[PDB]
């Protein structure tokens, strides 16, 4: 029989992994709010990043039952990373900070995924 997830239980299981990302200081700072290309003066951003994602949007989704399965949450976290790694220079602050968050995410998401299945 296939496992089905209750919204508050999926939120409780995944939230610690999101909190771990959000608490990285300074590395979460470029990711705590959506990229605003108008405010940052980068009109080319949405020509490269078709599906923006950031930590505040991931949290708002985890809080409002928008993830039905844990892998939809994992997909959004990787989308945030892959956007940053495509747009930014490899030794830029944003790219280096992204790679730190991805290290933290990998080290934390594995037991949670095993425990959820
Ligand atoms: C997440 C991301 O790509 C970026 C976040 N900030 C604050 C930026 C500033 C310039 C270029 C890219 C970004």
């Amino acid at each position: 029989r296939k496992k089905i997830f209750k919204p508050e239980e999926l939120r409780q299981a995944l939230m610690p992994t999101l909190e771990a990302l959000y608490r990285q200081d300074p590395e979460s700072l470029p990711f705590r709010q959506p990229v605003d290309p108008q405010l940052l003066g980068i009109p080319d951003y949405f020509d490269i990043v078709k599906n923006p994602m950031d930590l505040s949007t991931i949290k708002r989704k985890l809080d409002t039952g928008q993830y039905q399965e844990p892998w939809q949450y994992v997909d959004d976290v990787w989308l945030m990373f892959n956007n940053a790694w495509l747009y930014n220079r490899k030794t830029s602050r944003v790219y280096k900070f992204c790679s730190k968050l991805a290290e933290v995410f990998e080290q934390e998401i594995d037991p949670v995924m095993q425990s959820l299945g």
